[PDB]
Formats: structure tokens, C-alpha cells, sequence
């Protein structure tokens, strides 16, 4: 049975800001930009609807050296770091960008017809773009977020998969890394293993995956790190409609038409696929750049960032606006030469995070313990309890404590690092273990906070 | 029942070693002991339900004589009114 922090966690009535300086990021709208024979990035690829995850480094409560310490006994319980706080900052002008590719899979104007279409040669893709669906979102929680998406999952021993022929489909969960593609419009899969095609969508996502916050088996979560705290704006259309070029993969059941004749007599393409399109932003729409007070949550963890970490994941298309600029390569002819220029592309993006914590301190207990370790052992393995006097003990027994403390004082710093648990992933790191303060009259979010509060 | 402190336990081991031996004394938390104990205790207590059971069976310490073999292990009861003996007894001593 699992309960709310709340139960073995205790709140202090010390408060603590914190706040990134600035952040900020620029590269390629559509691909990184590296050397072509080697593969170190020169530049990389910077978009509005890239998933903006955030590694928040916190201090040691515990190790984190005070000014008054009475509140609390470090010889029965343990100090751990809650957020109640944060304000998420956009800084680039709201605006729109825009994808698309140059041989997307088009075959022909659905939407509106004159006469039958023509005859299927051979590559009739097309250069097209679009405005994906606006999305704004935002979660943090003390462990990192988990997305959904579709994917060719593992078949059965059977009829060995005749090439072409259609694969199976998994739904498949995984861990929402930093820049990774939120679903554009075109739904959340591994475009890369399940369109071989290689231009059924814009470049930017043509070799990627989009992912999806699988909302759902966050909250299943029983103790539920993942997030306590989220929000969620989509919403889009049909721009256009298409139909996809290529081979039937699936014949349509005769039993659902009339054979055609003369032009009609053969069937053209029934696959057909919408053009996305996040309509106009606005700023009564804007979603950041407000605070958040994480007071309650639904969840039974409480904004208990364990291990003093934190996980910021940010998603805006609202400012997704690429700006083209063009540098010529003589300062000469008094003629426009499409050879005089260059073409380039690019897109930034301003962030700015901020938040308030609230100290907390947790008497360890058996169960207390039991029930923690049991939730994620780590947590205390992480903690360290210096040996201490044992009570009324045999004074051979305490004797003997001594030795031990007293040669625990030998100087020697041989203590091994732990190792990044998920050095697997990879997103944005934000270190803040020197950024904490309590005069928050100093601050915007403290202020802001404070005063709301009142107390 | 018997409460087992120290003098006792001793006592009873100087007895016959056995009796306590054949006894098992579940780990328990520390009284107030160090959460480092504690602490320690749990973990070691945690690792103690691993479902693993390999208890060697103890040997029969007078395997070498031979007896007539009396198993009751399944034979207990409460309502001994349902027995002669119970209820003899139960009435002999009344209450």
C-alpha cells in the first residue's frame, strides 16, 4: 500500500529560490549540420518541436551548509528538497515555423477533382510544407517523463513477411529524451522503420520518431514520480488532402464499388493522408510564463524532488518562426544573381526556468525506512548516516564506536562517484546547486510567490 | 509461554543447548538502535523473504535407538468436549 508524501515527509517553513540564468539554443530547423565525411556536429538541429527535457541539479539539503540547523535532528531523520513553484520562461517573439519536403510522397489533390487523374509514373513526390499542429505542454515530476509512440514490433514464426508486405505494429513506451519530436500531426511512430519510403513526411521528422507523453501510464503510476505536475494545449486541422503515390499494399474489396471503365476503369489510389495545421497563436493561448503552484497534486508524491533532482520537460511550437538569412558571395554585379547567394536556415529558441522550494526533513523509522527503500532503495543508499553512539550501549560496544569514528577522521577523501543511472539518455542539464537563496523579495517568482501566499 | 531473557536463556541453554537451538529467533528492529543499525537491519530483513528455502532438517540425535514413532503434528484440538478424555478432564477440573 502506498501513501502520500505527506504521511513520513515533514515541511519546514523554509523556502529557497532558484533560477536559471538564461538559457538558450540555436541550429537547424530541420536536421543537424555536420561535416560530411566525419560526424561532429558543427550544428545542430534546433526546433521548436523538439521536447525540451530538463536534468534540474539540486543541492544536498542534507550536505548544504545553514544558518540555524535546530529545526530539525540529524541523528533521526533527513532533509529532501520539494518544490512548490516554477515559472517557465519563453523569451523569442510568438511566431510560427513551417516544414515540409521536397519529394514528399504527393500524389494528387484529393480534396477537389475536375476529371479522373493520371496515370502513376514513377517518382511524382513533390516539394510541399505545412504547419504542423500548434502544441504548447509542459510536466515536471523526480523522474524523467515516458512517451508512447507506434513501432514495427516483433512478428510471430510464420509466413516469413513476403517484402512489401505490411508490418505489424507495437505500441511502444519510452524514455522522453531531450529534442526528441512531439507528434506533428502525423501521429507518434517510428516513421524511420515503418515508412522505408523515406518522404512521407517533412525531413525534419522524415528519419525521426514521434513521440507522444503516455499520459496515461504516468498517472497509472502508483507512487507517481514521473509527474505530479503537467499541463497539455494542442489542437489543429485539415490544411489539405492528398493522396499517396506508390503501389497498392492493400486491394480494395470489389464488394464496395462498381467497376470503373475507359479512364475509370482503373482504380487510382484510395490511401490518402491531411495536411496538418496548427492555426493561429495567440497570446491569451500562452501557457508559460506563468507561474505554477504545485500546493496539491493528485499523485502520492508531493513534489518530493528525491536525489535532489528534477525533471522540467517543455514542448511550445507557439514560437517556432525560422528565420531564412542569406549571405551573398561578391559584393558586386549590379544584378540579381541567383548564384550570387547563399540560403540558409536557422532557429532559436529562449528559455528561462525558476522555482521555489520548501524544505522538508523525514524522521527514519523502520517502516519509515522500509517503506522508502521499498519505493526506491537508492534514496537512502544515496543518504549517509554517520556511525553514531549507540544508546546505553555496553561501553565495549560504544568503546569500540569510537575507535571506528575517531579513525573515520583520517583525512583520507577516497570517495568513488556514483555513476549517472541513465548516463543512457541524454538532455539538457541544468545545475543550479549554486543558485539557492531565501531573501526571495529579490526575486520576480518569490515576490510573485510570497506575496500570493501571503505568509 | 516463556518470556526469554537473559539468566532465563542461559539457564535453559546450560539446561539443554538444544531446546533454544531448535528455536528460531526471527531478526528484529533495534530499539531506538542507530538508523545505520536499523537501517542495516531492514535491508538484511528485506533479503530474508527471497522465498529461497533450503533449511536443512536437523538429524534425529538418537537416530541410533529405535522406538515406537508417535506423530501427532495433526491430531490437536480445542473442543475436547468432543473427547472422552477432554471431557473427563475438562469436568474433573471443572473450569
Amino acid at each position: 500500500k502506498v501513501v502520500s508524501t505527506d504521511e513520513y515527509v515533514a515541511r519546514t517553513n523554509i523556502y529557497y529560490h532558484a533560477g536559471t540564468s538564461r538559457l538558450l539554443a540555436v541550429g537547424h530547423p530541420y536536421f543537424p549540420i555536420k561535416k560530411p565525411n566525419n560526424n561532429k556536429i558543427l550544428v545542430p538541429k534546433v526546433s521548436g518541436l523538439q521536447y525540451r527535457v530538463f536534468r534540474i541539479h539540486l543541492p544536498d539539503p542534507n550536505k548544504f551548509g545553514f544558518p540555524d540547523t535546530s529545526f530539525y535532528n540529524p541523528d533521526t531523520q533527513r532533509l529532501v528538497w520539494a518544490c512548490v513553484g516554477v515559472e517557465v520562461g519563453r523569451g523569442q517573439p510568438l511566431g510560427v515555423g513551417i516544414s515540409g519536403h521536397p519529394l514528399l510522397n504527393k500524389l494528387d489533390d484529393t480534396e477537389n477533382a475536375s476529371a479522373y487523374a493520371a496515370n502513376a509514373g514513377v517518382d511524382n513526390r513533390e516539394c510541399i510544407s505545412m504547419d504542423y499542429k500548434q502544441t504548447q505542454l509542459c510536466l515536471i515530476g523526480c523522474k524523467p517523463p515516458i512517451g508512447e509512440h507506434w513501432g514495427k514490433g516483433s512478428p510471430c514464426t510464420q509466413v516469413a513477411v513476403q517484402p512489401g508486405d505490411c508490418p505489424p505494429l507495437e505500441l511502444i513506451n519510452t524514455v522522453i529524451q531531450d529534442g526528441d519530436m512531439v507528434d506533428t500531426g502525423f501521429g507518434a511512430m517510428d516513421f524511420t522503420t515503418l515508412q522505408a519510403n523515406k518522404s512521407e513526411v517533412p525531413l525534419d521528422i522524415c528519419t525521426s520518431i514521434c513521440k507522444y507523453p503516455d499520459y496515461i501510464k504516468m498517472v497509472s503510476e502508483p507512487y507517481g514520480d514521473s509527474l505530479f505536475f503537467y499541463l497539455r494545449r494542442e489542437q489543429m486541422f485539415v490544411r489539405h488532402l492528398f493522396n499517396r503515390a506508390g503501389t497498392v499494399g492493400e486491394n480494395v474489396p470489389d464488394d464496395l464499388y462498381i467497376k470503373g471503365s475507359g479512364s475509370t476503369a482503373n482504380l487510382a489510389s484510395s490511401n490518402y493522408f491531411p495536411t496538418p495545421s496548427g492555426s493561429m497563436v495567440t497570446s491569451d493561448a500562452q501557457i508559460f510564463n506563468k507561474p505554477y503552484w504545485l500546493q496539491r497534486a493528485q499523485g502520492h508524491n508531493n513534489g518530493i524532488c528525491w536525489g535532489n533532482q528534477l525533471f522540467v520537460t517543455v514542448v511550445d511550437t507557439t514560437r517556432s518562426t525560422n528565420m531564412s538569412l542569406c549571405a551573398a558571395i561578391s559584393t558586386s554585379e549590379t544584378t540579381y544573381k541567383n548564384t550570387n547567394f547563399k540560403e540558409y536556415l536557422r532557429h532559436g529558441e529562449e528559455y528561462d526556468l525558476q522555482f521555489i522550494f520548501q524544505l522538508c526533513k523525514i524522521t527514519l523509522t523502520a517502516d519509515v525506512m522500509t517503506y522508502i527503500h521499498s519505493m526506491n532503495s537508492t534514496i537512502l543508499e544515496d543518504w549517509n548516516f554517520g556511525l553514531q553512539p549507540p544508546p546505553g550501549g555496553t561501553l565495549e560496544d560504544t568503546y569500540r564506536f569510537v575507535t571506528s569514528q575517531a579513525i573515520a577522521c583520517q583525512k583520507h577523501t577516497p570517495p568513488a562517484p556514483k555513476e549517472d543511472p541513465l548516463k543512457k539518455y541524454t538532455f539538457w542539464e541544468v545545475n543550479l546547486k549554486e543558485k539557492f537563496s531565501a531573501d526571495l523579495d529579490q526575486f520576480p517568482l518569490g515576490r510573485k510567490f510570497l506575496l500570493q501566499l501571503g505568509l
